[PDB]
DNA sequence: GAAGCTTC
DNA sequence: GAAGCTTC
């Protein structure tokens, strides 16, 4: 995902 | 990343 | 270098 | 299952 989520 | 980008 | 989820 | 970048 993200950086970071 | 995304899901996509 | 661990650290990943959900497109399509 | 190919498909990934940038945190920290």
């Amino acid at each position: 995902t993200x950086p970071g989520v």
